């Protein structure tokens, strides 16, 4: 199976998380393409992929709390080929904030409105993901199991 991982990361946490999930899928036999949201184009981005994993960090804001590189993709999610696509989301944040990993909720709800199939509840990491390595790996393992 071919998996697409797209992440938006400012300080590297969600990017480390994306790389960790990418290895777990690769060791399990998937063909994985991992991309920074700052370099992709929304149009047909999901075409040909069996599984798509989207991730991003949350930044307190009055209009949109998604990490900046991910906003253009998020605003054009309806052109990516999300209907009937198997997808799962993940993101890093901090539980000291009211909207803890609120970007994950935002992305899940819009993929659900576009007809995607959410295969697992989202991975929400509090603090340094290097300390949650077990949780990332375990989540990646359960996502493969739902495909
Ligand atoms: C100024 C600022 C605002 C933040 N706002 C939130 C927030 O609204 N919700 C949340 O869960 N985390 C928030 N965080 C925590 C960051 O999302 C967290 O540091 C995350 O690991 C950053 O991930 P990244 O390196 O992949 O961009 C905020 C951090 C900073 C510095």
């Amino acid at each position: 199976p071919k998996a697409l991982i797209v992440y938006g990361s400012t300080t590297g946490n969600t990017e480390y998380t994306a790389e960790t999930i990418a290895r777990e899928l690769a060791d399990a036999g998937y063909e994985v393409d991992s991309r920074d949201a700052a370099s992709v184009e929304a149009g047909g981005l999901f075409e040909g992929f069996d599984l798509v994993l989207l991730g991003c960090s949350t930044w307190v804001d009055d209009s949109i709390e998604l990490q900046d590189d991910f906003i253009p993709l998020f605003d054009s999610l309806e052109e990516t080929g999300a209907q009937g696509r198997k997808v799962a989301c993940f993101g890093c944040g901090d539980s000291s904030y009211e909207y803890f990993c609120g970007a994950v909720d935002a992305i899940e709800e819009k993929l659900k409105n576009l007809g995607a199939e959410i295969v697992q509840d989202g991975l929400r990491i509090d603090g340094d993901p290097r300390a949650a390595r077990d949780d990332i790996v375990g989540w990646a393992h359960d996502v493969r199991g739902a495909i």
